[PDB]
């Protein structure tokens, strides 16, 4: 029981093949009692978390609305039970128009649409941990996902500039969750085949965006001292676990790489 | 003559003590004819530039506005004669809302006002590629100013943020520029005493994060093997000077440390 | 019970103040059955790991011992029973002469004294998983301690050298190991008051290397978003458990720090 | 005249497409006053500099042998006259023995050969620093050339832990260099078609050490936004000559990456 008697908060359920679906089942299957926060179809979402091992009560979070944030606090101690705090926060949550991805060209998208993706990827990082830091107890965890952006590569374009952003969040908040005794960090982890991402595989982007990110994939299972499948989102939910745990307890402000070793490979 | 019959646009000159104005300085006296670009107050800025030791032609750029950006290529043109290129572009452009920086918490920072600073501070150097790379010489040069965002510290928040993102930028931009023959690099320099940064070690932000960006500059010369100068914009501009020339042709989409070495020291 | 039922081979233990110590009892703690190896004394050994939760075999190993090293699978093998092989080791050797460290310039440390260092600190690394990789389990793990080398420092001089040559070798011991199923990371602990440290803040090695040893521990508590406790090496040993146990599984080749956040953090 | 006027020893030319060669060559081309130093076969090396635009005074060293070392300084003021002081110094030296390269297994390089190719690979930076630096002039520089070992790679191997060590030992000379106010920094070149580098494509290390290594140098041209053409050391010999000048005089302890921008891209 890794995560025996935590409360945690996951976000960025959407489908059974969500990143965040896996995080939430692994943290069960490990002892832990979940809140979960969903956007925009919360009705497909409870269908979705039904399937979960365990039930959690589901609350609405639309990071770019104000108003969530604000209630967000109350309604997870509602859900939790006053006197109760959260021991543990997943942010699960990503998105870039499709003009800042792809092969629509990078210096084609338009502000309005980068910024719209650097609020729900980068700044709603800070935005969920400004709402739960104070009903989060010491030695609590908040973890986020990250795509390496170390190097820019095809396709990705924004969102990677968006991770860019994302990774040096992740460092202020860590600051400022100090003062709560809370860690803060990211997860990297190799691609997963999400619906999206399959939808962009099949050329939902592009068929050159397609190829490239179908390139990317293939050379990251052939990096990877020992390889990658990208169609098995578990040895990442459980790197999100370990982060929830108490097992690494001076890790702050700091990025974890769940990507089978390939970025430490150059061929 | 280490940038003789170069033509060169320089952005971001606002007072004599703007890093660019420093390096519009030592470019003309090293060969180069320049255009400059300014932004809002042009009588100003014309009289302010009155003092380089060449004329050059000013004109407007508001980097948030798309008509300025629009209409960029044309009257840059215009002012070099039809048949010219560009053969370097400087972006020395950056700002941050004070809501995003010094001793307003880190959290507090509305989203508008940080998407303003990344707009200005990050997406820009976007905007300008694509403006300027159609009327830019194979061998040119993109550079633009960089603060090491790798850590995090006090006080720059979310313009620490922003630098990070200009970093990934960078990267992409230098996948485009590529096309052209033309490379793009960032400087990063140590801290230099501008009207704006004398304003806030001055306590214009808050008296704790002026105490803290005064300790951060006296670290700085100390952990410098070769020191470092605060008043000096001059080895800044020089290095700028070194990467619009033929002297680092092989070099793109990376940041060239001009900060005497700290970055590279602990202690 | 984290490592339940794993067998690990723990090196490096020579006083009760060992990083190697801790490493040992949280182990055990957790349910893992030990070997210990020890180098030169060891009745001295011996009567410290006497005070380990559990027994645990103690193999005598000197790293740059060809006869040691090419034994030393089979010794293992018959203190755990033929059938069984290992899950995990942990490497935690290090060692360069006085000349190569502290007050005596950088400069002046002979190269058969800097040659040993990195023999037992760098090579080594390879060196034991060449002897015990044929004896590991499919899942297992290899895990050495670092010092962050990324950054010059003051008189830990060429012993920074030696863990940068780690850091790499740690990048290859990975790709070997990938073939066997096992992972090989690194543990980049904060600074922990050893014998041997409190022996350099006394003096030991000059008054000018212990005054700025005390001043970068100082530091680092300082930068570190939830402190460091020089005293206290427990976190470390979980860190190194973590990576010990199932639940990392997609990181190797890599380096988690347990340093309570200061590498990320600049002031 | 990018280096008029400036004092400069130039080590590493063993033949004409030695990348110390070309960077004697620029250097001459812009103005530089040289002094070489040559391993073992002085006969061949005179013959081949011979061959440069500028005759060159021709000492002998041999980085292992420290009466070569300690006698430099004095050959060196011997050979441009007593009073007059180097303003630059090019470490182009690397070695490592077949067992540590190529098909080789990584664990089989015995620590002898490993010792050796660090010893001339590494070490000797530092060693060629203490020689020199009490005969240069206050904004001198030094240089060495680096290959970027941040990642491991196939047949690289030991070398690439003998990059590692440069790059951690490049960090403290520049911390003894400043007391000179002399630079120390790398660059970190692409893969070139020196002569032993096509001795190992065309199989002298292995069959599968020179499929990889050819790979490599595909995927590097591929990857640079800019291209790169292996056959032309030029824009190397170009950017060690920028830190040799006084244009990048706020840099030390760094690593200038002329690989054609590969390491920023990831595909
Ligand atoms: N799939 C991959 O290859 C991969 C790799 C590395 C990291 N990641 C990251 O993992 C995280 C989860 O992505 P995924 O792959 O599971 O995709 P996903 O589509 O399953 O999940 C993304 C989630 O973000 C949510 N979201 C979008 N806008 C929101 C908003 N305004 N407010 C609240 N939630 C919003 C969506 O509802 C969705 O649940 C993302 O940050 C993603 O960038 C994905
Ligand atoms: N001063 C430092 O310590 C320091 C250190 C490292 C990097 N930098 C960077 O150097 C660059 C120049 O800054 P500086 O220190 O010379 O400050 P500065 O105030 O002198 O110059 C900043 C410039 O940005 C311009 N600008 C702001 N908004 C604009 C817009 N909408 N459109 C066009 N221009 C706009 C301003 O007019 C000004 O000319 C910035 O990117 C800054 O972040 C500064
Ligand atoms: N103490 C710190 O501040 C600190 C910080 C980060 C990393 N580390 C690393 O942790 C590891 C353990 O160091 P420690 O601080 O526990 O010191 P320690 O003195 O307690 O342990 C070092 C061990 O290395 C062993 N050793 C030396 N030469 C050997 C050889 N020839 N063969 C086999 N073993 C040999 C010694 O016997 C000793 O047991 C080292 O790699 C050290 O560099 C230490
Ligand atoms: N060729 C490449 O792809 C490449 C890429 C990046 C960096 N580099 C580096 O550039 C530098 C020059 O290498 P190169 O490619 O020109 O190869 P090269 O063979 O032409 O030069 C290597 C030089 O090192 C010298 N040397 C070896 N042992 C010595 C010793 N004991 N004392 C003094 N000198 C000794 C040799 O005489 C030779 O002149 C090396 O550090 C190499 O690692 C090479």
């Amino acid at each position: 029981g890794l995560l025996d008697g935590k409360r945690i908060l996951v976000s960025g359920i959407i489908t059974d093949s969500s990143i965040a679906f896996h995080i939430a089942r692994v943290a069960q299957e490990q002892g832990a009692q979940l809140v979960l926060t969903g956007f925009d179809r919360l009705r497909l979402i409870q269908r979705i978390t039904d399937r979960l091992p365990a039930k959690a009560p589901l609350l609405e979070l639309d990071v770019q609305n104000e108003e969530h944030l604000a209630s967000l606090a109350g309604r997870v101690t509602e859900a939790i039970g006053a006197g109760n705090k959260l021991d543990g926060v997943v942010h699960s949550i990503g998105f870039m128009p499709q003009t800042g991805m792809g092969i629509n060209p990078f210096f084609d998208a338009p502000y309005a649409d980068v910024s719209k993706g650097i609020h729900i990827s980068a700044y709603s990082y800070a935005s969920m941990a400004k709402a739960l830091l104070p009903i989060m107890n010491p030695g609590g965890s908040i973890v986020g996902m990250d795509f390496d952006p170390s190097r820019a590569m095809p396709a990705y374009n924004w969102m990677t500039v968006a991770k860019s952003a994302l990774e040096s969040v992740n460092r202020f908040v860590a600051r400022e969750a100090g003062k709560y005794g809370v860690r803060s960090n990211l997860v990297a982890a190799g691609p997963i085949r999400t619906l999206a991402m399959s939808a962009i595989v099949g050329g939902a982007l592009g068929e050159e965006a397609g190829a490239q990110i179908q390139l990317l994939e293939e050379g990251w299972d052939q990096r990877a001292p020992i390889g990658w499948n990208m169609k098995d989102a578990t040895p990442v939910a459980k790197t999100v676990c370990a982060l929830l745990s108490d097992w690494l307890p001076a890790t702050t402000g700091d990025i974890i790489y769940a990507d089978g070793g390939a970025h430490d490979q150059l061929l």
